[PDB]
Formats: C-alpha cells, sequence, structure tokens
C-alpha cells in the first residue's frame, strides 16, 4: 500500500528482483510505477532487499553525506533508465545503465524519502 513517502519513494526507485535488466525492462518498469506521462528523463531503481536501503537512514548502513543526505555504506545493485531522446511525451523509450553503486539517499523519520538521482547520470 502506497501512502507514506516511504512507500511512494519504494514504488519510485525501489525493484527487488528485476526480471531483467536491459532497455525493454526500463520501458516497461517507468510505465508501470506511473513514471512516463510525462515521460522521466532519467529514473534509478535499486535492487535486493528493502532493510538495506532503509538501514541506509542509520550508521548500520550509511554515512551522513553534504549537509543534509545519507550515503550508503553497502554497494546495490541499481538499473538506471535513461530517457532515448528529448520528448517528454509517449511512447518513453529508453536505456538501461546495469550498476553496482553507493547509493545517496534523504532520510525522514528513518526512512528514505528520495533518492539524488544526479549520481547516476554517469556510468
Ligand atoms: O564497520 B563499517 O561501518 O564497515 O566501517
Amino acid at each position: 500500500q502506497d501512502n507514506s513517502r516511504y512507500t511512494h519513494f519504494l514504488t519510485q526507485h525501489y525493484d527487488a528482483k528485476p526480471q531483467g535488466r536491459d532497455d525493454r525492462y526500463c520501458e516497461s518498469i517507468m510505465r508501470r510505477r506511473g513514471l512516463t506521462s510525462p515521460c522521466k528523463d532519467i529514473n534509478t531503481f535499486i535492487h535486493g532487499n528493502k532493510r538495506s536501503i532503509k538501514a541506509i537512514c542509520e550508521n548500520k548502513n550509511g554515512n551522513p553525506h553534504r549537509e543534509n543526505l545519507r550515503i550508503s555504506k553497502s554497494s546495490f545493485q541499481v538499473t538506471t533508465c535513461k530517457l532515448h531522446g528529448g520528448s517528454p511525451w509517449p511512447p518513453c523509450q529508453y536505456r538501461a545503465t546495469a550498476g553496482f553503486r553507493n547509493v545517496v539517499v534523504a532520510c525522514e523519520n528513518g526512512l528514505p524519502v528520495r533518492l539524488d538521482q544526479s549520481i547516476f547520470r554517469r556510468p
């Protein structure tokens, strides 16, 4: 149930076990999560379990980062979906970059609520 900022973060940025990690996967998941109206230019999904992501908000799996962000201690499997072409309007074609990296989040009440998306602009 999507009734919190935490849960909405999961809807936007969490996919436990990605079926594949290619361009087709991106097109499909971006649509399924409601990020193709208008087409979001870049979005990153974090894989694996949820508790590893939550733990970024505490010393268990996070460190302070910049003014009030958190950076993970562990690395995460992630897939970044990059809008192909300029257009803000469907069909939204996407290119996937599968990666393994540290995640930065903004936390509220011990829960991640926002991803620093710009860190995934570069492969
Ligand atoms: O024990 B640590 O947080 O990996 O340094």
